[PDB]
């Protein structure tokens, strides 16, 4: 039995950038007040985890990464009221404190307690629950799901349906909810509209799913890897285009295809150039473009503000605009009610010990989501 | 007595950038099919007219500028159905053809027949109705209101109330409608919100008017000319700040003042740096920033897309987002019913022949709107 005790378990530690994860024993402290210790069941490999490895995202190292996951509560600290031992849960990489001005705002979800903006790599109290070889190890986004056990703040966990298949619903922890919400909530895609989706990975496919759910008449997938096209069409793309096939810039191609610009465009890659291209390809007077991708740290884009003066709307969002703790249980309930599918996103299922192999599949272009099972 | 005939009249011709207007005789051709010839009554001096002089805004020269005006129809070409001789009218620098995809869209106003994006300086048919010293003179935005008579396409004129005071309602042709609409229609400012308005000229004062009308609790005016602050407070600013007074960048100042960022910001100047500052000062998760100012030709801004990824919305608009021909008569009607005031914008009145003095007043910082009377 483990409650109140330090757990020794296996985790994937990233000691420095641009190296493989190291799978080894860590010590996980018990939860303090208002904290929750979770036995992990499944975690997905999101491109944002790879950004930590590549240096695209800067966060304190060494670190236990991972943010798209599901597990079962092992124990709770004093004062926890929203989960109990035995509950199925999804960690929330965007917290929902319920108290800050963002949480109180009808359209805000980027809770001020987040550890994304100015990452500290800690619990809310500024300390870590992880040690490895006698050294403290940083948390990632208050989640750190690449471990058999993690400790999260109560504001960073949601209880979900006890009958949930955790090996599927872990995707509601990041990639599905992000893409789907980006379409249905952030963009507010309309019936009959034309959409362009740049990047056809797990997140972009989820954007397509949302655009189709919203009733878009045309959904144009854009990727430089044509191997991504078949699955994009399966989940709703009406056409796919590879910028490499064209002599002209793809914004011009997409403007021509849409007879003057698309209604909604989405950048779901993480490149400055495609952010500007995506904005440009939406119709100049009434188009909307949503940035979903995470670009390289500290780099600025260049753009002509006449693109906006004519009437375009440019926005971005974290986690599909969803208030995380309110939304995750409902999304799981909707999944259980067959309102959307997750299997199209899952291309590979590997034991947790094969994390590096899972990352290699992503980097090679061969996978959408690999789910790692503990 | 002049129908079908060439009219010789005085106009303000701009032969060269960075030079005074030349008030001299021009020949104004009669209207062709679907054109309207207008005897001008009053025209305002908008900073965008000055941008033509300074080269901020590139349009073919030589030119008759002017776009904020009101007059009386002198004659109509074949097939005109929406105005008649003797009607009071406002020229529409943003046309409303009623047929293009933008005109048909519920939120679009930047009609595809505009001459703003890629100016040709002609009538819709690609020709000019103006001759001076035997030489063809370009139009500006299909309006060319710095002339005793102009000819406009039917899609570029609106009939207004016969009892309208033209020396006031000319401001509905640009500055008032732009600022007011930017707040009430484009931003959709909410009751109780905090707004920041960069630039306290005629357009920014009109933005303040709209924010107040929408029920904003705080309206922070920002200008480097503190002489602008008294009128900004008269029309609704709750506080004014001069960036030059502060050691820190004004986005940081405004974030502090608003306890974490404003709900709505407006760039109403035309500088790349203030466009980025205005975006930054709105709250990172749910803030909205609207670009109103006209940027220097062909220049790109630089910004970090993380400003958007957190949840900000960035947009721009021409003419306050109003569909021009539908909206201008309604705005005039509302003015007549005292639903908004125009006098706070009018600081100087001059005869048309003193146009250059009117521009001097704008450039010195002394005026908001000078109204020229023909
Ligand atoms: N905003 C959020 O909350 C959020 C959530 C999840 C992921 N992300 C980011 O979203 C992005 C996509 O994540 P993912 O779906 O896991 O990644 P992914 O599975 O690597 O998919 C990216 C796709 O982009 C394609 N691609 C690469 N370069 C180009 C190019 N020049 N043009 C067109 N296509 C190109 C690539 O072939 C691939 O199919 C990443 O930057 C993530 O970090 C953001
Ligand atoms: N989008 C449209 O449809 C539209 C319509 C009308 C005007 N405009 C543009 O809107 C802008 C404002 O026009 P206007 O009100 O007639 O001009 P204006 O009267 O010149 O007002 C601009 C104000 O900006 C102030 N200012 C200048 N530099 C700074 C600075 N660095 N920081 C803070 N304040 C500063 C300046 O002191 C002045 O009071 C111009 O760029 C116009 O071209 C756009
Ligand atoms: O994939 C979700 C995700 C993001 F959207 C980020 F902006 C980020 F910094 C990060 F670490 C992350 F995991
Ligand atoms: O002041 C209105 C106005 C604009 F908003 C422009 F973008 C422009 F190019 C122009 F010529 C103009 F007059
Ligand atoms: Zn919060
Ligand atoms: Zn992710
Ligand atoms: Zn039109
Ligand atoms: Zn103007």
């Amino acid at each position: 039995s483990t409650a109140g005790k330090v757990i020794k378990c296996k985790a994937a530690v990233l000691w420095e950038e641009k190296k493989p994860f190291s799978i080894e024993e860590v010590e996980v402290a018990p939860p303090k007040a208002h904290e929750v210790r979770i036995k992990m069941v499944a975690t997905g490999i999101c491109r944002s985890d790879d950004h930590v490895v590549s240096g695209t995202l800067v966060t304190p190292l060494p670190v236990i990464a991972g943010h798209e996951a599901a597990g079962i509560v092992e124990s709770i600290g004093e004062g926890v009221t929203t989960v109990r031992p035995g509950d199925k849960v999804i960690p929330l990489f965007t917290p929902q404190c319920g108290k800050c001005r963002v949480c109180k705002h009808p359209e805000g979800n980027f809770c001020l307690k987040n550890d994304l903006s100015m990452p500290r790599g800690t619990m809310q109290d500024g300390t870590s629950r992880f040690t490895c070889r006698g050294k403290p190890i940083h948390h990632f986004l208050g989640t750190s799901t690449f471990s058999q056990y993690t400790v999260v703040d109560e504001i960073s966990v949601a209880k979900i349906d006890a009958a949930s298949p955790l090996e599927k619903v872990c995707l509601i922890g990041c990639g599905f909810s992000t893409g789907y919400g980006s379409a249905v909530k952030v963009a507010k895609v309309t019936q009959g509209s034309t959409c362009a989706v740049f990047g056809l990975g797990g997140v972009g496919l989820s954007v397509i799913m949302g655009c189709k759910a919203a009733g878009a008449a045309r959904i144009i997938g854009v990727d430089i890897n044509k191997d991504k096209f078949a699955k994009a069409k399966e989940v709703g793309a009406t056409e796919c285009v590879n910028p490499q096939d064209y002599k002209k810039p793809i914004q011009e191609v997409l403007t021509e295809m849409s007879n003057g610009g698309v209604d909604f465009s989405f950048e779901v890659i993480g490149r400055l150039d495609t952010m500007v291209t995506a904005l440009s390809c939406c119709q100049e007077a009434y188009g909307v473009s949503v940035i979903v991708g995470v670009p390289p740290d500290s780099q600025n884009l260049s753009m002509n503000p006449m693109l906006l003066l004519s009437g375009r709307t440019w926005k971005g969002a974290i986690f599909g605009g969803f208030k995380s703790k309110d939304s995750v249980p409902k999304l799981v309930a909707d999944f259980m009610a067959k309102k959307f599918a997750l299997d199209p996103l899952i291309t590979h299922v590997l034991p947790f010990e094969k994390i590096n192999e899972g990352f290699d599949l992503l980097r090679s272009g061969e996978s959408i989501r690999t789910i790692l099972t503990f």
